[PDB]
């Protein structure tokens, strides 16, 4: 719980569903009493929307009872003025979809590898815990350091908050997520489990594979629903060599779908 007098505001950064993004500034005492200027993420609930903000934070909130090397760290909320505001931790090189387009002609399979590897574990860590993502995708993965093959260095990716709840979001966003949002969950959100973050891990696999091209993106809401209707599976990207997960993950079974280990297990295996 944050002071507004304590954040300053800078450049816009874009918007989530029901949010706008900016970079900006904590002035804190840190260790030993040390005065901080620390760079965060603001992330500002839409006034409009001021409906959701109990999900909004509920969203936060929940992932950061657990600690992990995996999981973005949030600082706390400003509650001040008329605004609902998540500060969160910056990270340098941002969300991993825009990285994956600005980069692509620099992405080879290992680079992959290490970072499906990683998600995996964060995602073995939730499923544990028995916590529920619900929003598992490209843009919410950031990278917080870039490989370095000078010193062997692996990339290093954070887990992101899943915004506010498909359980409480408006039927033709929901429809536009797909193919994010699993089929179970677009005949009822109700039905968010721990199998809805195992298909949308496969859609965030197919993303990694594919140059930050999101799936699907040529089709409407109404031929996105007739998608799953058909029971039809995702294109193998050109870059293949996870495409057997993608579909083993994204199976219209929910009780189908592989446990976290079994899918680290397969990823250790390529
Ligand atoms: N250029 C650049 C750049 C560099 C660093 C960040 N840092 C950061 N940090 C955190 N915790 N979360 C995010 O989410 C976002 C939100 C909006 C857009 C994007 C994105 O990738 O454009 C990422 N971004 C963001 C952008």
């Amino acid at each position: 719980k944050i002071r507004n007098e304590d954040l300053i505001f800078n450049e816009s950064l874009g918007q989530g569903t029901f949010t706008k993004i900016f970079k900006g500034v904590r002035r804190e005492v840190g260790d030993y009493g040390q005065l901080h200027e620390t760079e965060v993420l603001l992330k500002v609930l839409d006034k409009a929307h001021r409906n959701y903000s109990e999900s909004f934070f509920e969203a936060a909130s929940m992932m950061s009872k657990l600690s992990h090397k995996h999981l973005v760290l949030n600082y706390g909320v400003c509650v001040c003025g008329d605004e609902n505001i998540l500060v969160q931790e910056f990270v340098k090189f941002g969300s991993l979809d825009t990285y994956l387009k600005k980069n692509k002609n620099c992405i080879n399979i290992l680079w992959k590898l290490e970072v499906a590897k990683q998600l995996a574990a964060a995602m073995h860590f939730l499923e544990e815990n028995t916590l529920i993502h619900g929003n598992v995708c490209a843009k919410n993965i950031l990278l917080i350091r870039e490989e370095d093959r000078k010193t062997g260095n692996p990339p290093f990716i954070k887990l992101s908050d899943p915004g506010i709840s498909i359980t409480v979001l408006p039927k033709d966003i929901l429809q536009e997520r797909i193919p994010w949002v699993p089929p179970e969950c677009i005949e009822n959100p109700k039905n968010l489990n721990l199998a809805t973050d195992k298909w949308s891990f496969g859609t965030t696999l197919w993303e990694i594979c594919s140059g930050g091209d999101k799936p699907l993106s040529a089709l409407d809401s109404q031929r996105k629903l007739q998608f799953y209707e058909d029971r039809h599976q995702l294109p193998a990207p050109k870059a293949a060599e996870l495409a057997n997960l993608i579909n083993n993950c994204m199976d219209y079974e929910p009780d189908h779908r592989p446990s976290f280990r079994a899918i680290i297990r397969d990823l250790n295996s390529l």
